[PDB]
């Protein structure tokens, strides 16, 4: 059920921020891969002489690509004369991320109230403190703390897009590409033992469990009040697991899999599936046709024939709880590590606004992919 | 003029290794921006449990992109037990070099006649030795010497495309992309003093001077016998230069452009220009309408009034000197840095098979672009 337990108030996803090599380069692969736009920017053009930030956007999705300059730049500033944008930044944490773990999420940030106090009642219950709350050009206000890993949860709050110190990108420049995403459903982490980071986690937010599962892996999802955002944590199970090899991967726990929600699923993958092979993403392998005609069956009253003839022509799988019907598909992995790979799901149900979580997260394509073969 | 003077038998310029944090999310931006084909993996699947490495191609054009596993996949491995397919591969290198100069070229490789033999004669006069002769599945030869900076020239001979343990990419995720790029024409690097470097490589190699220019840079051209290895170098002129910029951004001397030649320049930067915003490669600012009126006067023999309206289309430069005609572009920055970039290029004249650097190198457009502006 639903406790409503959240600790703070906290409002939505903001924003997913990648520790990259060259921010440049992921950054454009992705802008083309995805369609998101790209639109706003925080670099040397800007003064900022401490690290490279682009902002893409599709819809209220928010992906932010960020490498460090040569430290050699701004050897000379402290914090209190920084260029940097994001105070919270660290270029030897930076080239350490990403030397261990190599292209992946470590900022998953959501939009709170009042970071200041999220992050207070957040430490005061447990939550391993990483960047203090700054308040940048009196307008907004940012804080960092541990969620698992190397990565961070953020904290974001307006007084009244991205931060101070982004520029806006210019439309010459900013190329209005839309495949349809939309915004960001769940961010899923891959952690050695599951029920600590849960305790931890719910611990520090007081985000309720919305789900678990029980084929590789026990996992459990974390939820805010209103259930819009939505954690889901999975663990390895022994005796490879998918979850033990992205753990070896990426030396250690962090962020498996961003979903994102499409506002026509079917559009999004043509669209993202015509440009696979020529500069975007690859898609895991496609269910057989049993799997299709066995779809018949399962959602008959959601989706027509033609409609599940579609999510064939695809690879889109479905899957239907008790309240709702969730279309999904996976991508293989987004660098060249088997760790981090991108979701792309749409909903249909629950009805009222759409309840947050609406069909579940899949875990019912386990048992039918593996019936199909 | 041309003492033929090299050390050793130098064929053609074969590939261009680019050192990443991800490989993946490069090369596919790469592909899709320039055009090139992805047609060769070692990485996880091919049993690489080193590092993970994706060759383009383009005619004869060869971009290779790596980046390192985690050490804990292979940390049981010795020299002798490797399962890299580049034998001179180096984790530590690899990411310091990365941490160091950010997204770059590694390895400048030339075919030799014989790869043994080339170090040999190279570290016997002078060259400082990167990695030594191996031989590869008895079939090729692979040494490495210091170029400038952490780059190295690689010598690469085949007893009978790419390396052994290279898998050959699949016809379905070989998607067949074509922007007309067909091979290197050059490589050039930027060095903090111009001098010494020359000095150092045509030392080692016996590449003889095919040119020298003395706006910011002193710059000469070292070139094989037949003048189809061709490797500029530039140097800062103080009281920025932009050499001088890239130096610090860079930490130190590096590679700083590569030409692409183009069998059609003009379709080559329509295609790449359409794709800039959407993932591609976005392209320095065009010169005025002035530079365009002024051409139809330097270069009236060689291109039409509608030629050189596409020119002005597209924001090529022309260039023309005693024996040929040159037609140049340049990319901006190929990632986060304002480091290396691309140049696009075509030549007309000194037909025989094409004279190796016919029109020379562009320095013709320093005086004549700021007499338009
Ligand atoms: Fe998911
Ligand atoms: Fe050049």
């Amino acid at each position: 059920k639903n406790p409503k337990s959240d600790k703070f108030k906290v409002k939505r996803f903001h924003h997913i921020e990648f520790w990259c090599g060259d921010a440049t380069n992921v950054a454009r692969r992705f802008s083309w891969g995805l369609g998101m736009r790209f639109s706003a920017k925080s670099d040397l053009s800007t003064g900022n002489m401490v690290h490279a930030s682009y902002l893409l956007t599709s819809g209220d999705l928010r992906f932010l690509f960020t490498a460090p300059y040569s430290p050699s730049l701004s050897a000379g500033e402290i914090k209190p004369t920084t260029t940097a944008s994001i105070p919270s930044f660290d270029h030897g944490s930076c080239r350490s991320f990403f030397s261990s773990h190599g292209l992946g999420v470590r900022a998953v940030a959501i939009e709170v109230e009042d970071a200041e106090s999220a992050f207070s009642i957040s430490v005061a219950n447990g939550a391993i403190p990483s960047s203090p709350p700054i308040v940048l050009n009196e307008a907004v206000t940012i804080a960092e703390v541990k969620l698992y890993g190397d990565v961070v949860l953020r904290y974001v709050s307006y007084k009244a897009e991205f931060l101070p110190g982004f520029e806006r990108v210019e439309d010459a420049s900013s190329f209005p590409l839309d495949y349809g995403i939309r915004r960001l459903d769940h961010a899923v982490g891959n952690v050695p033992e599951l029920g600590p980071a849960l305790t931890y986690v719910a611990g520090f937010t007081g985000f309720h469990q919305f789900a678990e599962f029980t084929s590789g892996l026990n996992s459990a999802v974390l939820a805010s009040n209103d259930e819009m955002v939505l954690l889901p944590i999975n663990e390895p199970v022994h005796g490879k697991s998918q979850i033990q090899t992205y753990l070896e991967h990426n030396e250690g726990a962090g962020l498996q899999h961003l979903a994102l929600m499409s506002e026509d699923i079917f559009r999004t993958l043509r669209e993202m599936r015509k440009r696979s092979s020529i500069g975007g993403f690859d898609f895991m392998p496609s269910p057989p046709p049993t799997y299709y005609q066995n779809l018949k069956k399962r959602v008959g009253d959601v989706l027509s024939d033609d409609q599940i003839k579609e999510c064939e022509e695809l690879g889109i799988l479905v899957d239907r709880d008790d309240q709702g019907t969730l279309l999904q598909i996976f991508t293989k992995p987004l660098g060249d590590r088997p760790t981090i790979f991108i979701e792309i799901i749409q909903r249909v149900g629950c009805m009222m606004y759409q309840s947050g979580g609406c069909g579940g997260f899949g875990k019912g394509n386990f048992s039918e992919l593996f019936k199909s073969i």
